[PDB]
């Protein structure tokens, strides 16, 4: 079977046979959970392994802390998505306890003991885990589901500057993840005080953007906390001098979401089409079998000492038709077609996945050309969702163009005042009209000036601090 | 501070102070749950990543499956220990939902789906995931937890020659696990019938035992379930001549039990011993200058060697040797002006106390040979330390002394179910109870093919058996 919905027209049937064709995923019975078949799980294994080792080169030290948290712990701090455990067997159990949404409550009071002098400073922890929360919104496979996996760093230094500058790097390999590993432009910048993280001063983040439906998705985030939690559980240290001081926190997490946004940027009416940095198989190779399964071999070892995953499928039962949508909807980078004349002139037949580009390419230069061919790949993916990404968000300098523009399937940018009155209108008014619209981040990048005391907010009265970027979100 | 209780006269109190103070665990306000610091987590990590590459060899792909599971899927194929979903926020839920104990009931309907011809086998799937269970037993750190870590395996194969021979690849890899990467001896078997895994046809596993207090804990297992489970849930291929029959399946699982196995296994008066495989670090550098502590450090890394100074001027060297002692760290390396004069660095074995002066121009050769040489010997000696621990009985007039002094029995059996019971309540009563580990795989003793007889029952033994007090 092939794909039969149309990615533009009929977007949730496209995304939904496109997962489940490639055997990514399996749809479970409970709603909002899903089964990572190996296919996906793949990616998000190199994920882990990419963003590991960099954060180990800013001292993070990995650790795990238990699935459950207590009520009266949970209650210092959001309750009505959190799932609790009232039973064990038939009988009840004295005191309900959760399952683990977040997880601060579980750990800083364990930093406050830990913490003791400005040399115990700073303090890196990171965790791999799996969270639930029971979602009121629609699931979505990846983007939106009650059980997730993620990361989640949590840091604790001795001054304000210190703690800022960990925000900053977090953010930046967040960005490198989705640009140089998954293809996937995002749009680096600070949460408004309306959308940031409560218990925090700061909250930094990524967002993406999906333009065959017009919603933007929040892609990874990274809180500067500053003084918040420390004074409320205790956490502080004697400086140099002997006085004591509350510490100066952050955290910082990153999901399969990922996953999610990269399928849903990449994607055609074919299939899947993913970044080689992440596809389980780069090249298969097809024969159309005597001395043709001698050259096959002679392929692959050539390949694989190069540091490719390649297989082959010599599979008798099936017309070279089948095979070639097969690996197709599973996103296979590039198609090898090996027959009589192939054998004949010591050259190989190349077919790329996502242009459809057709090559012939000798033996004795594969050694140096597939790898160079797999990082123009890379590359070409990331250039054109980039593009797309660009003619995706327009300029507005007052409201009388936003509607339009929202039902273009577009993002908005727009000087404004970040007043939270300011922002809850703009929702209102929009959602009215239409569906609400949300201040989605403050890009770091400032493309367009603001003239001292002449430019008004697009909306309010008021003069404007910045530009800001806007859209419906996921 | 250092460790204040002694390991044979009280085991409990020193377990407790060696893991806290190396800060390899923190007690959590929930029984039965223990938070992993770094110092643990790099065990398990390490654990992880050897046992995931060696599966791999064998085509073992990884998957996820989720945490929750119906009671309608749980009730198919252990009742009491389950913990319960019931609530979301304040409001009940419409019907209750499971955290998962273990992912039979989760994963086998999706095999069935998966699976229509030989073509789709074999099927091999790992996942490394969390398990909660509510244990009734008192709980212990690392050895029985509410929550613990772990990675099951789940197979298919059109035979059950082809099942089984994977049973017993899985079996050496874990043996390979505990003996190669954490130097602590098992022993191979086959579980008996009254032991086995109820869902299936033959149980294999791997037994440690802890001499200091007699008991012995089951390290790892396998199973070969043939087609006990393909028929409960519809696991059915078609054969080359269109013959539908029900796949042989296996299983397997490993926890981070292993951890405390091997915390249990080499750990002194003095505090945690590690193999150097797992050390988080080998070699800590103490000065009593600068330019030799790092000179030493860079050619340890060039090495392949997790080292580390510590050059801290708020602390007495006395007070940093017991600190990375009681952490394990497996050499000690001393730096004064002495040692700088001569190009030399004085060397402190962690195991055995030994002293040694090295030149600065050896360390690319001879350190690594250390580590290698430690490694060794801490399996040896714990081997050894196993052997003195298994006497052979022929009846049963020696057994309860034998449990009392701490060991465990070699003895010819004849394996029934009732005979076992009853060894159980004997052995309880008179004391608690003894019960059969495993089966050896390697039979050192000989049957008399006619004439041997159970230690216990008055028939005729099938081989020897290695019973004894159980974690
Ligand atoms: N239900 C979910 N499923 C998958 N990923 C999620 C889910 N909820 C949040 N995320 C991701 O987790 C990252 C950080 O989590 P967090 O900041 O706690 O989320 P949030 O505040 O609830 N934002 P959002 O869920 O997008 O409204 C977010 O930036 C999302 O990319
Ligand atoms: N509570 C626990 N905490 C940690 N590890 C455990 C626990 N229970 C079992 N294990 C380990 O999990 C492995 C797989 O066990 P499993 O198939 O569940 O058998 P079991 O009958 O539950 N084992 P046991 O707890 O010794 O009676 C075993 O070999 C044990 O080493
Ligand atoms: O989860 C957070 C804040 C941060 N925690 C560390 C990892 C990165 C993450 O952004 C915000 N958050 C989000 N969703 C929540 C859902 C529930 Br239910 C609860 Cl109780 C609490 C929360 C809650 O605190
Ligand atoms: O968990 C098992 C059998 C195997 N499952 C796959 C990994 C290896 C493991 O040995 C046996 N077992 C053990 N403990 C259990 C506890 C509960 Br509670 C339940 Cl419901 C079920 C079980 C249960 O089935
Ligand atoms: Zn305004
Ligand atoms: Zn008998």
């Amino acid at each position: 079977m092939g794909i039969t919905a149309d990615k533009i027209t009929s977007f949730a049937d496209w995304y939904s046979q496109v997962i489940v064709k490639s055997e990514m995923i399996e749809y479970y019975d409970i709603s909002g959970c899903y089964i990572l078949r190996p296919w996906s799980y793949f990616i998000w294994e190199t994920i882990q392994s990419v963003f590991d080792q960099k954060i180990k080169q800013h001292d993070v030290q990995n650790a795990y802390f238990p699935i459950f948290v207590t009520q009266k712990k949970l209650e210092t701090e959001f309750s009505p998505e959190v799932a609790w455990v009232t039973k064990s067997g038939k009988s009840d159990l004295a005191e309900p306890i959760a399952i683990r949404p977040t997880s601060e409550t579980i750990m800083y009071p364990y930093f406050a003991k830990w913490i003791r002098s400005h040399r115990d400073l700073p303090l890196k922890i990171n965790q791999w885990t799996s969270i639930v929360r029971w979602e009121f919104k629609h699931p979505t496979p990846f983007i939106r589901t009650r059980e997730f996996l993620w990361q989640e760093g949590h840091t604790a230094h001795s001054t304000r500057k210190e703690a800022l500058e960990m925000v900053d790097i977090i953010l930046n390999e967040y960005a490198s993840i989705y640009e140089d590993l998954l293809a996937t432009p995002v749009v680096k910048g600070t949460k408004s005080e309306n959308e940031k993280f409560p218990g925090g001063d700061i909250t930094k983040s990524i967002e993406g953007f999906i333009p065959e439906i017009g919603r933007a998705v929040q892609a990874a985030t990274s809180h500067l906390l500053g003084q918040n939690f420390s004074k409320m559980f205790g956490v502080e240290f004697e400086d140099e001098k002997g006085n004591k001081e509350y510490a100066h926190q952050t955290s910082w997490g990153l999901t399969t979401r990922a996953i999610g946004v990269m399928i849903m940027t990449h994607g055609d009416n074919k299939g899947l089409v993913l970044p080689p940095k992440v596809a389980p198989v780069q090249v298969i190779i097809i024969p159309i079998t005597e001395e043709q399964k001698k050259i096959c071999n002679e392929v692959e070892c050539i390949l694989k000492k190069a540091g490719v995953r390649v297989k082959i499928d010599d599979r008798s039962n099936y017309t070279p038709g089948w095979k070639y949508n097969h690996w197709e909807v599973k996103g296979v980078c590039l198609r090898f077609e090996v027959g009589p004349r192939d054998i004949e002139k010591r050259s190989v037949r190349v077919v790329v996945r996502d242009n459809m580009e057709k090559m012939d390419i000798p033996i004795s230069e594969l050694e140096s050309k597939i790898p160079k061919l797999l990082e123009e790949f890379q590359n070409r993916l990331l250039f054109k969702a980039k593009q797309r990404q660009n003619e995706s968000i327009i300029r507005v300098d007052t409201f009388d163009k936003v509607m339009d523009t929202l039902n273009q399937k577009k993002m908005v940018i727009a000087p404004w005042c970040e007043d939270v009155s300011c922002e809850e209108e703009i929702k209102k008014e929009t959602a009215r009209l239409s569906g609400a619209m949300k201040s989605l981040c403050i890009p770091n990048d400032q493309i367009f000036k603001i003239e001292e005391g002449k430019t008004k907010c697009f909306f309010c009265d008021k003069l404007a601090k910045k530009f800001t970027l806007f859209g419906r979100s996921y």
